[PDB]
This record gives C-alpha cells, sequence and structure tokens, in this order.
RNA sequence: UUACCAUCAACAUGGAAACUUGGCUC
RNA sequence: GAGCCAAGUUUCCAUGUUGAUGGUA
C-alpha cells in the first residue's frame, strides 16, 4: 500500500530538511567485478589503473575498489594490462560484468553512494571513519594539538519521495599529535618510564589509520618489531611493510625505528593486525584538554549548530557541488542532477496534552515542561511514608540535614507526608559498612519503609551494592544521593522536589497522567540491553501497564544465555504480565501495544515475520485469547535533522513534530516524531516503525498514542524522546543488566523501583 | 548514582550486492 | 549448468551501547 499518513490533525509546520533531492535519468547500469589478480589494494591507486582506461571502459566510471559501474555494456569478461606507476610490475585486471542494473532499483542505491563519494572526492574533501570532512574549513586548537574538521555524513537513500541525499553536519576531531609523535612527546617527558606509561595510555585507546581509513583498538603494543621487519600478505607472500605501503598504497614512510600496534580481533579472525604509528593518528578528546573550559566550550558552541548553521553548511555543499564543474560533469553523467537547495516539506504538529492531576489538569504550555507545575500541586496518589533511613558518613551530614529540611520544605505542596530518619551516621565509608549497617537497621524492625543514602563521590560499586540489598537480598525500597547534587542551595529544592517524587514513585503512587480514548490499552515496553563484557548475556526488560488509567507499570527481566532465545523470554514475560493485568483489572485486555527499542533496518524483516508470529502463539495458552496488537521498533538515534522556516532563517523545530512522508521507508508505516523540547542544536526526530497493526491503528491515533506516551514518564516533568515504556524497560535493564546481574524482587517489581 | 536534552569519541550487532573458499546438491 | 548453507573480504548502509562534555531544572 502506499503511505499517505498526514492527515489534519495538528498544525502544518514548513520543515525544512537536512535533505537534497537527486533526479536519476540514467537508462541502464551494469555492474562488473573486476579481479585484480597481483591484489593491489588502495581504493585510489585502483581508481587510477580504471581512469587509465578511458577508451575501453568509457569516461564514465562509478569505482570503489572492487566493483565497476558502466553505461556502456561491456562484452562479457575482458582483461587489461595496467601499469601501477610505483614500483614498477605490470597489473593484470580482469572485468566480470555480474550484474545488469535497472534505472529504479534499490540495488542502484549503493552505485548512487559510490559516484556521490567520488563527487565529494571531487570536492577535495578528506573522508575519515565513513563521513566527507572539509579540512579548508578547520578549526585549530594549538593548545590542544587537535583539529575539528566540518564536513557531512551524506548518503542517498531511496525514501517514500524518492532518491535524497541525506547529509547532517557533522565535526569531526582530527588530531594532528601522531601516535609517533605522542611517544616522541612522552619519550621527551620521561626516559625509563616510557614503555609502561605508553602502555597503560595506549591499550584500550584506539587509533585510525587514514592511507586505508580504519579504526583500529591498540589492544597490545610490541616493541621488538618494526616496519622494516616482513609479514605474509594472503596471497601467501613475504613482504616487508615498507615496501607494501610503497606498492599497495603508494606511500614513503619516513622513519622505520617506529614500534607495532597489535590490534586482536575479538568475538572470536585470528589475525594479529600490525600497525604502523607514523600512519596511526588518535581520535578523541585529549586528557588535559577534558578539564579544560574553555577548549570544550568553544569545541561544544562549535559542534552545537543550529538549524540556521546546519543549513547554512549544507547550502555551502550545494554551492560548492555546482560551482566546482568537474564534480557538475560527474554527477551530469551518469543523468543524476542534484538539487540546488534542501528539500523541505510540510509536517504536523500535534497538539498539546493535558497532564492531569489529583485535583488539577493543566495544559501544557510550548516548552512541554511541567517542572514547576508539579510542585505547587498533588500528584495522584502519594502514599504516606513515615519510618525510615538516611545514612550518612559525617562528612555530609550537614548536607543532610540541609536535603531533610528542603524535603520537610517542600512535602507541602507535593502532597507528602514526610517523618523524620533515622539518622544513620555510619562508622566507615566502606561498602561492607553500608551494607551490614542496612541489613542491621532492617533485620530487627520491619516497618523501615525506605532506605536513602548518601554517597562520597562518584561511586558505583557502592550503589550497585546497595541495590543489590535493596531489589534483591532485602526487598526494600532504595534512594542513592550524592554529595554534588545536595551541597549548593542553588539548585538544592529542584533537586528535593525531584527526589520527593522519585520516593512518590518508589512506593506505587502515581505521578501524573494524561486522558486516553483507547480502552483496555495494554502497553508493553522493551529495551533488549546487550552485554559487551559478560559473553553476550543479553538482558530484556519488560514493562507492561496494569490499570486502566495507564499508570502502574508492572515489570519483569528475563536474562539470554549464550545460544538461546528471545521466544521463551518474550513467552514467560508476556504471560506473567497478562497475569498481573489479570489479577488486578479482572478483565482482559483487547488491545496490546508493544514498543521494542533497537532494531536495525535489516532486522526489521526478522522482527515482524518471526519473532511477533511467536508473540502471538503466545496467546493461545490462554482462554480464547486472540486481542489486536500493534508493534513499534523504536529508533532513537537517527542522523534526519528537522527545521523550522522562520521568516529570516531556520530555527529549531517546536516539540511535538510529525513526519510521515518523504522521509519514511517504502516498506514500512513509518513516522519521525520530534516530542521532547529541545534548546541547544538540531531537533533530531525518532524513527517509530510500525512492524505490524493488527487493531487498524491509523497514523493519527497511532502518532497520538506515542505522543502520549512520552508524556507518561515520570523520571523527568515533561517530554522524552522515546515513550515512557520504553524508557522505564531500558532503565529496569539496564539496572538488571550492570548493577544488578539478577532478576528483581518481584513484589518490587509492583512498583517503579528503578527509578 | 537528582534528572532530561544536545553533540562528540569509540565499540558492538545486523542487512543488501559482488567476489572468493569449503561442503552438499539436482 | 542451476540452486542451498557456512565462513571471509570489499563496498554501501542501519541500529544499539558505553564514556565525555556542555546546556537547564
Ligand atoms: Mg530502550
Amino acid at each position: 500500500e502506499l503511505l499517505v499518513k498526514q492527515g489534519s490533525k495538528g498544525t502544518p509546520q514548513s520543515l525544512g530538511l537536512n535533505l537534497i533531492k537527486i533526479q536519476c535519468h540514467n537508462e541502464a547500469v551494469y555492474q562488473y567485478h573486476v579481479t585484480f589478480s597481483p591484489s593491489v589494494e588502495c581504493k585510489s591507486m585502483r581508481f587510477g589503473m580504471l581512469k587509465d582506461h578511458q577508451s575501453v571502459t568509457g569516461n564514465v566510471t562509478a569505482f570503489d575498489g572492487s566493483i565497476l559501474y558502466l553505461p556502456v555494456k561491456l562484452q562479457q569478461v575482458v582483461e587489461l594490462k595496467s601499469q601501477r606507476k610505483t614500483d614498477d610490475a605490470e597489473i593484470s585486471i580482469k572485468i566480470q560484468l555480474t550484474k545488469i542494473l535497472e534505472p529504479c532499483s534499490d540495488l542502484c542505491i549503493p552505485f548512487y553512494n559510490v559516484v556521490f563519494r567520488r563527487v565529494m572526492k571531487l570536492l577535495d574533501m578528506k573522508l575519515v571513519g565513513r563521513n566527507f570532512y572539509d579540512p579548508t574549513s578547520a578549526m585549530v586548537l594549538q593548545q590542544h594539538r587537535l583539529q575539528i574538521w566540518p564536513g557531512y555524513a551524506a548518503s542517498i537513500r531511496r525514501t517514500d519521495g524518492g532518491l535524497f541525499l541525506l547529509a547532517d553536519v557533522s565535526h569531526k576531531v582530527i588530531r594532528n599529535d601522531s601516535v609517533l609523535d605522542v611517544m616522541h612527546a612522552i619519550y621527551q617527558q620521561n626516559k625509563e618510564h616510557f614503555q609502561d606509561e605508553c602502555s597503560k595510555l595506549l591499550v584500550g585507546s584506539i587509533v585510525i589509520t587514514r592511507y586505508n581509513n580504519r579504526t583500529y583498538r591498540i589492544d597490545d603494543v610490541d616493541w621488538n618489531k618494526t616496519p622494516k621487519d616482513s609479514f605474509v600478505m594472503s596471497d601467501g607472500k613475504e613482504i616487508t611493510f615498507l615496501e607494501y605501503y610503497s606498492k599497495n598504497y603508494g606511500i614513503t614512510v619516513k622513519e622505520d625505528d617506529q614500534p607495532l600496534l597489535i590490534h586482536r580481533p575479538s568475538e572470536r579472525l585470528k589475525g594479529e593486525i600490525l600497525l604502523l604509528p607514523e600512519l596511526s593518528f588518535m581520535t578523541g578528546i585529549p586528557e588535559k584538554m577534558k578539564k579544560d573550559f574553555r577548549a570544550m566550550k568553544d569545541l561544544t558552541q562549535q559542534i552545537n549548530l543550529s538549524p540556521k548553521q546546519h543549513h547554512g553548511a549544507l547550502e555551502c555543499l550545494l554551492q560548492r557541488i555546482s560551482q566546482n564543474e568537474t564534480a557538475s560533469n560527474e554527477l551530469t553523467r551518469w543523468g543524476l542532477s542534484l538539487h540546488k537547495d534542501v528539500h523541505k516539506i510540510e509536517g504536523r504538529l500535534l497538539p498539546m496534552e493535558r497532564i492531569n492531576l489529583r485535583n488539577t489538569s493543566f495544559v501544557t504550555s510550548e516548552d512541554l515542561n511541567w517542572v514547576k507545575e508539579v510542585t505547587r500541586d498533588a500528584s495522584i496518589l502519594t502514599i504516606p511514608m513515615h519510618f525510615w533511613a538516611l545514612f550518612y558518613p559525617k562528612r555530609a551530614m550537614d548536607q543532610a540535614r540541609e536535603l531533610v529540611n528542603m524535603l520537610e520544605k517542600i512535602a507541602g505542596p507535593i502532597g507528602m507526608r514526610i517523618s523524620p530518619p533515622a539518622w544513620v551516621e555510619l562508622k566507615d565509608d566502606r561498602i561492607e559498612t553500608y551494607i551490614r549497617t542496612i541489613q542491621s537497621l532492617l533485620g530487627v524492625e520491619g516497618k523501615i519503609q525506605m532506605v536513602v543514602c548518601i554517597i562520597m563521590g562518584t561511586r558505583d560499586d557502592l550503589y550497585g551494592a546497595i541495590k543489590k540489598l535493596c531489589c534483591v537480598q532485602s526487598p526494600v525500597p532504595s534512594q542513592v544521593i550524592n554529595v554534588r547534587t545536595i551541597g549548593q542551595p542553588t539548585r538544592l529544592r529542584s533537586v528535593a522536589q525531584k527526589i520527593l517524587l522519585q520516593m512518590n514513585c518508589k512506593l506505587g503512587g502515581e505521578l501524573w497522567g494524561v486522558d486516553i480514548p483507547l480502552k483496555q490499552l495494554m502497553v508493553i515496553g522493551m529495551d533488549v540491553y546487550h552485554d559487551p563484557s559478560r559473553g553476550m548475556r543479553s538482558v530484556v526488560g519488560f514493562v507492561a501497564s496494569i490499570n486502566l488509567t495507564l499508570t502502574k507499570w508492572y515489570s519483569r527481566v528475563v536474562f539470554q544465555m549464550p545460544h538461546q532465545e528471545i521466544v521463551d523470554s518474550l513467552k514467560l514475560c508476556l504471560v506473567g504480565s497478562l497475569k498481573k493485568y489479570y489479577e488486578v483489572n479482572h478483565c482482559l485486555p483487547e488491545k496490546i501495544v508493544v514498543y521494542r527499542d533497537g532494531v536495525s533496518d535489516g532486522q526489521l524483516k526478522t522482527v515482524a515475520n518471526y519473532e511477533i508470529p511467536q508473540l502471538q502463539k503466545c496467546f493461545e495458552a490462554f482462554d480464547n485469547y486472540h486481542p489486536k496488537m500493534v508493534v513499534f521498533v523504536v529508533q532513537a538515534k537517527i542522523s534526519t535533522n528537522l527545521y523550522l522556516a522562520a521568516p529570516d532563517h531556520f530555527v529549531t523545530p517546536s516539540p511535538g513534530t510529525v513526519v510521515d512522508h518523504t522521509i519514511t521507508s517504502c516498506e514500512w508505516v513509518d513516522f519521525y516524531l520530534l516530542a521532547h523540547h529541545v534548546r541547544q542544536g538540531c531537533g533530531i526526530p525518532t524513527h517509530y516503525i510500525c512492524v505490524l497493526n493488527t487493531a487498524n491503528l491509523s497514523p493519527d491515533h497511532m502518532q497520538r498514542l506515542t505522543f502520549k506516551l512520552c508524556h507518561m514518564y515520570w523520571n523527568w516533568p515533561g517530554t522524552i524522546r522515546v515513550p515512557a515504556p520504553c524508557k522505564y524497560a531500558h532503565k529496569l535493564a539496564f539496572l538488571s543488566g550492570q548493577i544488578l546481574h539478577h532478576e528483581p524482587a518481584i513484589q518490587l517489581c509492583g512498583n517503579l523501583f528503578f527509578l
């Protein structure tokens, strides 16, 4: 079905885009596999060899290193005898004619992209990582030996509107200090302690090589080897590093006394990739620059481009493309005529939602923030909390009394009935003293409602162990404060406000909600938390709405061992969720809405045709249970940018903007929603892909329901990017994966204990 | 770990095309 | 000859995560 979703609800917004329309007038593409037999690999020297033959291959070539594209229909299988122009050896190349590609094809998308990477190469922009950056517009920090290149993450894609060039104005941190120059500086710093200092600085530090443009993690540094030595290339051939770089890449290496960097490929090839530090350069903010206020503020104020500056950089790119004769010729020879200005459309702005409290219901302002409108009125349900204990190591004791004073001053308009705690001073600041004191306080007394601790500095092990005690071993709701958030009195008041709201959340109270027209709605939020350190011990959190007014969230956690499946884990989580829903609501829901987090574009069909059929196979375990299911793939980090056409320039878009045309994928029912208010930089929306819709949910109530679920998040009094169940599931899975490493207590799963 | 939002640095996973290798295989 | 599966390389991409900076509450 064709995607016609742009309805009348919401006001039209003239949105500029980071999209430039590309009109294609190609008539035939032919794809060949060049088969250089003595194995040249440079991606530019091979381009030079393919440009050496402009007669048989013509002057129009979309070459990329191993795949050639022609419009000329060259004969099947030919051979050529090119010259390497380096150290002398004739180069025997082949031609394959693998495929015939039609004009309007999605397999021409890599060919279009290769043409445009060549076009950016014709603007003298360097290729760093996977993007193109301009060193002419670079800004330099000489005090840190670093530069920022303003360039573009650009890619041609086929959306509903057709062929588009997505160009995001990215910035590349290019460190002028080489790795070899870093070893030179450290060797100047100390002599005997040079190698171990380079070991602790470099192992874990990740470098780039710009001659092939690849990033490698330094797993070790070998000081016993030097480029001069010899290694074996994949044709089983023994050659030195210098000869390999002067032949396969055409680079003469200045210094040959440099050591070697070993990158061990994880999740296994067993090949020690061996790296030269002359062509290896670090990427990232240096250690001395991290604590610099001026340098980081200049870097941040440059990279936090407003939509006016974003569109200005895109217009500069289009002006550079149009003014350069070679780039315009290269685009025109393929029939790819670029647009002079970026694409712009008319999106919709969704209406504001009445946030409801116990007695007051207020329409949200344009800021979409209710920070001060919720600490002046009462929450919907406020559980009174009297018996609790505050744990402090006598150094934040004044800060503890200040926090208690602010809490009892603010519990009035909040609605909490707050009693003074047990002021548990700790004889030591150790984790063992903390845990034994909490356990001894709860061992004798069973009427204690809460345990609130104060942590000296940033201690992740102490917070993790406190949460290990509090929602696994002894199910007591917990709260952890730092001394940096209650020290100064300037922000102490709002900190105490949100802390008391957190106390009300972790006890089963309800903070705020909106009116929802959909009845018996069964909201599911999931976030498959992947572990890159525990041997792929994936954690799937599961947050399920329970009451009809969409305010109680029953939580579940399932762990995935190696060689397991998400199927039975989601089976157990869903049957537990419907068991809780039946035991509370005394009914069964007619509509289950699932918000799956983190699915790539390739795994979308895998999610749609494999996992969700088993999700409806869970449904037969109950008595004639067949409701209507709606599954969402949520993609938060995207590269599409929305602008707002003010009558002078481009500004940040108003929060709550939907785009359901011209950007969406062809094979799915998609839209982009910018729900949150953003004041820094450009407002990235969040991609919302309908994997399945059995409820016949039109995109009017679909977008409105996702926007409404963006409001329900109770750890922030305003709109967040993802919906509230996605963020609840993400925090639950993060706490059960990196902090708990265990399933929680079932009773504490009745409340938002992870907030 | 009082939160949310931006952008940067990196890692990990997955898809499509082409090619190569090794098994089957009609 | 055609087809299936596994692994790898090169192109194009997509998604998540961890840090680090800022902002404001
Ligand atoms: Mg999530």
